[PDB]
């Protein structure tokens, strides 16, 4: 899954919501989704997908 990328440094509060952290990234990013994920940090980190899931 190449087509992967971790936002690091970004409100964690923020990835609450899907529908944030997807919008953020594309709008950091421009990926096609960008959700959040529970690093070993536990901390919600969007990943920016640049493909088709």
């Amino acid at each position: 899954d190449k087509c992967k990328k971790v936002y690091e440094n970004y409100p964690v509060s923020k990835c609450q919501l899907a529908n944030q952290c997807n919008y953020d990234c594309k709008l950091d990013k421009h990926a096609r989704s960008g959700e959040c994920f529970y690093d070993e940090k536990r901390n919600l980190q969007c990943i920016c997908d640049y493909c088709e899931y």
